[PDB]
């Protein structure tokens, strides 16, 4: 449906609205592993996901339903607690953005 | 009977069954009492009732073809919690807290 | 091989670099179809492609070998041709770039 | 490149090297001010300068001298300090990254 999707645009907005941006920084753009010198980064991490990836998607009309938008949301968090130790900054920040997100996916008609 | 896989979610379930994480858990041992609660539009807004008791039961029975059948089912329980309640309700915060312990754990299966 | 896709990350490379930044800047990011006012955009390419999207496929390891990677270098350009009529600047850009792209590509060991 | 330019890439090497991911990380690319909702960023700082912006220059030999260099890599610093609040994460991030910068470059036979 055209109407799930437009949803999902609407959750994608909130995610990059200013009022998260505090803790949806790193999920803005890519990891940068090569930058940052995580030579494990892609040894761990198969399929890679971040926020602008998601947006071009929807932009590119290539979600064929809310499902396939939530998956890829789910597995940039997924991708976060599997590489990181849980006291990491990014785990904590990772949690307060996905509750936004599973909050709003939620309250989807 | 059990893949790798499904081994490593039986411990996860096991893990949000445990003693250790009650004080949140609870809310999700057992249905929401619509009839208890004076709730008498759940079962309007919610169509797939889900709690960990089904979950168990499932995986004791052997119907959960793999690890993402299983995650659905978990997932399918905190977006209900999500769905029904305003964002402010105890219950969404227990959600919430139970979440981070699923969601991280299995991000952690070999 | 490992080898033909270090080949490929050169090409890249040259490809983001200054020296063609004068007919490269284009197909550094997506289209931005909305801020340019091309309502069309997305209904004539059903792919797009650009530099950055290249970028992050190479540093996900999506290429399985130098003709997927050409596949999509050749995609960003068809897309360019499919949408534009022959005297518009961002043809000129492409073609120029496309000479650089095609002659690297043809020289890889 | 002249000698004292090979220095200034050294230097430009070290920056981006794992030793100083840690402070390093925040100036490896253009602060993203529309995506972190900074509106007045490019109202207070006029000229961006990020390590990225520096290396193409370097990689497309457009240095006259080791000057020019340090007056790019300064400008950086100098932009995070306009810009930012003396508390900020990122002003300790530019303090720690500037010594390393300043002390090298002092050191340029
Ligand atoms: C969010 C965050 C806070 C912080 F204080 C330091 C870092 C490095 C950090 O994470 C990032 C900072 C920048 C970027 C850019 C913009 C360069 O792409 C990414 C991250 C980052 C995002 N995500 C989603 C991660 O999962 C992740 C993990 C790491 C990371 C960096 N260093 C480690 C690491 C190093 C040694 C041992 C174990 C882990 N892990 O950095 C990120
Ligand atoms: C955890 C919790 C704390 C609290 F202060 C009040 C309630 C109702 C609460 O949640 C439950 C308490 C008991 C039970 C029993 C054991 C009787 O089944 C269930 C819940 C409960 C569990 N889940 C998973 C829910 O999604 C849910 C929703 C509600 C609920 C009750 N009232 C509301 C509500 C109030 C105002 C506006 C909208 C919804 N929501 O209660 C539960
Ligand atoms: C390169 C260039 C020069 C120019 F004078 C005018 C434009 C629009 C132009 O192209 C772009 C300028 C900016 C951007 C941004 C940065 C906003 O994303 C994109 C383009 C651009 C890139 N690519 C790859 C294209 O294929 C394309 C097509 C168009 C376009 C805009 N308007 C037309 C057009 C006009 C009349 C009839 C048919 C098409 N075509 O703009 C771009
Ligand atoms: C380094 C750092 C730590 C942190 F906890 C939070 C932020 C936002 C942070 O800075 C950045 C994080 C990510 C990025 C990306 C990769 C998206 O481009 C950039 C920065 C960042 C880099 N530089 C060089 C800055 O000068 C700067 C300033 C800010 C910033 C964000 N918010 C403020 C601010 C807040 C209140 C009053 C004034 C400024 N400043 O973020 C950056
Ligand atoms: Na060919
Ligand atoms: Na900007």
């Amino acid at each position: 449906l055209s109407e799930q999707l437009k949803h999902c645009n609407g959750i994608l907005k909130e995610l990059l609205s200013k009022k998260h941006a505090a803790y949806a920084w790193p999920f803005y753009k890519p990891v940068d592993a090569s930058a940052l010198g995580l030579h494990d980064y892609h040894d761990i991490i198969k399929h890679p996901m971040d926020l602008s990836t998601v947006k071009r998607k929807m932009e590119n009309r290539d979600y064929r339903d809310a499902q396939e938008f939530a998956a890829d949301v789910r597995l940039m968090f997924s991708n976060c607690y599997k590489y990181n130790p849980p006291d990491h900054d990014v785990v904590a920040m990772a949690r307060k953005l996905q509750d936004v997100f599973e909050f709003r996916y939620a309250k989807m008609p």
